[PDB]
């Protein structure tokens, strides 16, 4: 009665969660959030990104003309969907290098054109298929001239144009390769054709192969696509004796954050920075499992499909030696007393807003919003190819597996960081406390302090504000003590 | 009067390792473990991968079947070993994309072939030659078929072959280049061949060279090797005018964890997850020293020829921890001395001994376990100049060798601080804890030691030790020495 | 005043800096060193690298031999640089595989030629151009040597150059390509020729391409340029029935440390082992800034222009110890004690514990990071051409690079800061822990740092307390009965 018990204390929760640290392999705390991003909607949102749906396009289509393909004609995008849906329904093609095509104009962002007066004197232009109508009529790709012979006479072509502009022209021509003889002769007079393109710092030739094919869309022969680009102050030079698909214009290529994704989600009316081909997902995680493809401001891939950081003490369902107190909700430390009084409890705010202020904006620390990535190299791949191939998958397996390892590093760094300082923060107010009570008190070992004078509560709370004067109780507290 | 002294130590080692930590750069711990294998037994385990030995074989000539590699027709490999010795003994050939070639098989796994029926009516089949002899007779390639005239007459071929299948095919096909105009016209009636290999999704068209060669094997011609891979429902269509190397079937090309390798190291007959071309390698380690090229689940390749990870506390070697350590304590980390009415004598504490084993078992195993599995990657090593592709290849491989071996550097500086602050922590807690439990009965020495001023015999010195000291009962006798 | 007050401390410093921690975005401490280099002279240093300046000359065109490149013949170098203002004043050409002809040469490191007499009976040599004047004269690249035909007749050439020495050589040549039809027979006899350059171990045709191009320099025709290498114990094969552009010999080809960079920084009298194109940079620092080319010993680079490594304790502005305040005023150590006395108030460093702080700041960041990046020729890492495929990769792997050593250095210097925070703070405990377990039962914790000592405590017994020596029991009877 002539004495008093002060407990020093933090709480806990009946609901505790396990982390990782370096001391423990599971150690359950009090609160922890999750840092892998491992969910999607499943739609890509319309917003920030300018979105381009190719539909049942591919860009190269949409690049080329095909006739169900016009709607993208002089479209711009930052990222082109590819549907796996798309389709061609043209004249049958093929594009050698047409990875490195379908990248550099997915890059590039736009498909404007601008049409050029080749002067193609002798020859007939606008060649049509029925293996590619426009519209019910027999027509050909919008961007493409088929050149064909004018009255059984194809004369040797010689067209100059000239870059006159402060940018780079892109420009797409072709080589037609027919299934026989007979339409090579019919077609371009010559028996076989020939088409150089050339500026001053490139040469393009291309031999065309008569030869029979497997039938595509009633069409036994091809066209091979190729491309050029030319520097401003550089010249275009088209020279061909025959076969040759030639180009009306150029296209614009630019420099910027546009990509290409191939995904079959379908786009919705939100806002989202980060695109992956299984739809937008959240970007509040520094990592993500959802698909090493990414697009915009993403949190980075590992192979985790979860990382918990410890986001409170460590759960522990008497002082602080003994347990933790579940009845503490206003405060993560406190006090508890028994004296003349009674009993009754306080929290520290100075311990708790200490503790606290140490765990928020933890990671932000190491690893912020430093991850905005356009267009990246592919990932998926459905030919085989070897040793590109091999070495692009080599190179993000190799990523991958690196900031794997730090993810993992680093949630166990700061769960270990993070049970080390509110460990300290008890100790601190432990010895706060005991500094206080000087020789007026014993410390019992369990977390608790016994106060041997007469301590009500307004002295109680005298030591929790920080007033106590050993000095008014030294002499009674030393009668007791000896 | 009668009083006792109990001090607190920790155990020590006469031999102890230097290990490295952020503080130090060097410091000795009582026990320490190395993170880099760095040997190798020098043997290619043929457990539990399966081994292809290729011997005098190169992949590529099994896989055009050079005679003395009839031997490897349709077998197939988790890892196919490339031997220095291997040798060709057919007929001169070049790949171009040779190295493409060969990664793709290699990542298939087998060379399991299917001939199929080629309409070649109009020319003679099944050529043969003095430089690819076959049991002792004229041959070629097991698995190309040297087209050439019938009876002074090759006609135009054009020969289909639809892939009615669910899978890839691959066709490997030739062109033929001879030494002489009198040898193109002679074999091909026609001046110049033309070589057409197509699909729906693609055409290789070749032109051949008639043109002296460096003699090789008796013969001043080559033949060029191309391959052709024909999707579900596409069809391979070939067209020829002279000078075809043609196929005789297809080579499935399957995906999996198949790789090759060149090494010199024998097969044992052992079982080992880790394969390097120096041999196999134990993978308990997290790191390796012995080659970047690896197969299996395997350490990861690092700079460092050592690692040592501290496996125990700061070696103090020969009362109370602030002076020195116990090398006289062998039965426990940390323990008690006394001397007290009754003698001297010593104890360890088993709460503290296996606090402090917990935290550093399995330590390094809560951030880096054998997660590294790798097959087919990129070449490494290389004896010829390419240029950019090659070029490439090497940064990203140095790139990441870098990466991995700060990595290695980092972690082992970090979990060598946390080893010896965890087990001084201990000590320190253990200190306090009998602190706490004298209370005012005892005095702390500045050494490690507790005055503990009234008689405490073993069975008193025992119960601190066991956490069962009752300090009310002595307070009474130890208030009345300590103050005077 | 019969006692005494005993105060434990640690310095402060008016002009602190902050850093970043695990713990906090920003904590001033005392003392603190950048990182991140990030400034260049300007200038490359001509020491001790071997540098080349290009002047208006690109390699490929000093390997060809355009006329004012003609004082670059047989120069060897460390780093070739390449300025932006170079020209070609030749003839017209182009080389398929430009990237790597230019790597594998800068790669080598020399343009050592030597002269070799291939035999060109039956066409006309040193075929000179308006396009490419040398002293005013039509003349052609140095190292090329044009053939054509020799009064109307071109004959098939079949020229051999075996390899009889110990070391590869390196063979560039070409491949004309007229404007014309008319051109193409008028120089060689046939309507198309053929180049076919062989070795035991490659094989290289081209046909030539006839078609005008854009007039350079007065020509509407082109040149290809390739390259040949052949192995010791290898032959070289040149058979041609026109358009050969021929070697008058071959290139030394080495394998080393050199490497090329474009930059327009001049060239300067100085000592620097890292280039950059900006200028060579020290090279102290572990990262840099300054661009992600470099050639040397040269710190990683980095996205982050500064992060400062604390190299001091916390800075805490200003008797009273630690707990409340650091002392400003104490130069002579970073810890140390202040007294009250009977003869007034004095300041004393405590050796000690400051050198043991010390000793573990230095070289610190040395035991995680040394400079244990030493890299030369390696891949490009800037573009002037849209390429697609292979340039993407080579630029994804760069910036893949350098966010992974960009992260490792942003955590390696907040958890190098948060320790040296920690080892600080950890040695002020220290101190006054081992000031607690001197004084025994003669002084009280007053909770501010401070150790109130009851009874009389002149300089010399303070000084004892300081050195160690300070015996409790000496005045333990006084200090008793002050206390109580
Ligand atoms: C070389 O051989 C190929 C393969 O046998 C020949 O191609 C075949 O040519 C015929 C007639 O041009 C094609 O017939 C057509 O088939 C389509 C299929 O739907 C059908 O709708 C048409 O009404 C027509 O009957 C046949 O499809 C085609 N086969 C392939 C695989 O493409 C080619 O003609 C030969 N070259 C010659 C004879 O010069
Ligand atoms: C173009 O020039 C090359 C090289 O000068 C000629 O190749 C050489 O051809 C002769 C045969 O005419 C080869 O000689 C033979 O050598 C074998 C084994 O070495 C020997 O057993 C025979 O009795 C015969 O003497 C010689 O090896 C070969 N040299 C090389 C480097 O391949 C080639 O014939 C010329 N082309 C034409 C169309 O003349
Ligand atoms: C195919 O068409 C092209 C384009 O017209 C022809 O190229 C042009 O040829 C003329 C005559 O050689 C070049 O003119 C020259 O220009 C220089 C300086 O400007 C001047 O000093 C000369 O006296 C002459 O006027 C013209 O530059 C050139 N155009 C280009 C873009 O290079 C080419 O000749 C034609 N080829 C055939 C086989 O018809
Ligand atoms: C396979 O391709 C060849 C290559 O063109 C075809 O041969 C051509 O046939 C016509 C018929 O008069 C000739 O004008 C061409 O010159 C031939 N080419 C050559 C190189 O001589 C062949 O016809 C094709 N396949 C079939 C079945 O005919
Ligand atoms: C490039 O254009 C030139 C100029 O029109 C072509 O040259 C003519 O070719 C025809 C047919 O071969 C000849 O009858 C003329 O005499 C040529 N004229 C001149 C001025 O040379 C040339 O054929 C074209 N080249 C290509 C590859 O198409
Ligand atoms: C602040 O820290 C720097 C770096 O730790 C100290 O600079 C070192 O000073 C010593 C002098 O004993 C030199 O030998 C080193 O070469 C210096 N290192 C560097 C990187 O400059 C500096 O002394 C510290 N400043 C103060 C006031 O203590
Ligand atoms: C390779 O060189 C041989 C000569 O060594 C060339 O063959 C001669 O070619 C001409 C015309 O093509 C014929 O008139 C001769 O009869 C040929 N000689 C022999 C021995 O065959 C051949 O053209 C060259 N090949 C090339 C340059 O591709
Ligand atoms: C627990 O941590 C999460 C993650 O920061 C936070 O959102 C929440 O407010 C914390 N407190 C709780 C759940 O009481
Ligand atoms: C186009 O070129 C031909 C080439 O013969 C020329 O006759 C004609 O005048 C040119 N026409 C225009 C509109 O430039
Ligand atoms: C995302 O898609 C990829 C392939 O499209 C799939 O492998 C992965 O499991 C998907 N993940 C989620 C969370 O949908
Ligand atoms: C040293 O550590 C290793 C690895 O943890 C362990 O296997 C070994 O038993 C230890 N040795 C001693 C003497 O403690
Ligand atoms: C092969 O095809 C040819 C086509 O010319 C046909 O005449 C012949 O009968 C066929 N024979 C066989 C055995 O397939
Ligand atoms: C392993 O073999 C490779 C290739 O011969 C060699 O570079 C390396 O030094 C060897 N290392 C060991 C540890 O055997
Ligand atoms: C050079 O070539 C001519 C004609 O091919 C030949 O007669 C002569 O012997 C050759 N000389 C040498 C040294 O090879
Ligand atoms: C170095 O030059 C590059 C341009 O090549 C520039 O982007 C970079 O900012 C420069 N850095 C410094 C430190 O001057």
């Amino acid at each position: 009665n002539s004495t008093a018990t002060l407990c020093l204390g933090h709480h806990a929760v009946p609901n505790g969660t396990l982390v990782k640290t370096i001391t423990d392999d599971q150690i359950e705390v009090t609160n922890a959030t999750e840092l892998v991003q491992s969910s999607s909607t499943g739609r890509i949102c319309n917003s920030p990104h300018q979105i381009l749906d190719g539909k049942n396009c591919t860009l190269i289509d949409a690049l080329l003309g095909d006739p169900h393909c016009d709607d993208f004609q002089n479209k711009e995008w930052d990222l082109f969907v590819e549907r796996s849906t798309a389709y061609s329904n043209c004249y049958p093609y093929y594009v050698p290098d047409y990875v490195s095509l379908r990248s550099l104009v997915a890059s590039s962002g736009t498909l404007e054109f601008t049409q050029e007066n080749f002067n193609w004197t002798g020859v007939a232009q606008d060649g049509s298929s029925y293996a590619c109508r426009r519209k019910s009529v027999n027509s050909f790709f919008s961007r493409l001239n088929w050149l064909y012979n004018l009255n059984y006479k194809y004369p040797a072509l010689n067209v100059t144009m000239p870059n006159n502009d402060n940018f780079d022209k892109l420009y797409i021509w072709g080589v037609h390769h027919p299934g026989t003889d007979k339409d090579q002769t019919n077609l371009y007079i010559q028996a076989s054709g020939r088409v150089t393109v050339s500026t001053k710092r490139s040469q393009q030739t291309v031999i065309p192969n008569i030869g029979s094919r497997p039938w595509v869309r009633g069409v036994s022969s091809i066209i091979s696509i190729y491309w050029t680009i030319v520097k401003p102050g550089d010249i275009l030079l088209i020279n061909s004796t025959g076969n040759l698909i030639a180009p009306r214009g150029y296209f614009k290529i630019q420099s910027g954050k546009s990509s290409i994704m191939r995904s079959d989600a379908p786009i919705g009316n939100c806002k989202s920075e980060c695109i992956t081909p299984n739809g937008s997902i959240p970007n509040d995680k520094p990592f993500q499992n959802v698909n090493r493809i990414t697009y915009g401001v993403c949190p980075r891939y590992v192979k985790q499909n979860t990382l918990k950081l410890a986001t409170g003490m460590r759960n522990v369902p008497a002082g602080f030696i003994e347990n933790g107190w579940e009845g503490m909700v206003d405060g993560w430390y406190g006090y508890r007393h028994q004296n003349s009084e009674g009993t009754g409890q306080a929290a520290d705010l100075k311990s708790t807003q200490a503790a606290i202020n140490q765990i928020t904006g933890k990671l932000n620390r190491v690893i912020k919003k430093t991850n905005e990535k356009f267009h990246q190299i592919e990932k998926e791949f459905s030919e085989v190819e070897g040793r590109i191939q091999d070495l692009e998958k080599y190179v993000e397996d190799t990523k991958i597996d690196l900031w794997s390892y730090n993810a993992e590093l680093l949630v166990a760094l700061e769960n270990q960081h993070t049970i080390d300082l509110t460990d300290s923060e008890m100790n601190k107010l432990f010895e706060r406390t005991r500094k206080q009570l000087r020789e007026n008190a014993e410390d019992m070992g369990n977390g608790c302090f016994k106060i041997y004078h007469k301590c009500d509560n307004t002295c109680i709370g005298s030591i929790r504000n920080g007033t106590y004067d050993h000095a008014v109780y030294r002499d009674e507290a030393l009668n007791n003590r000896f």
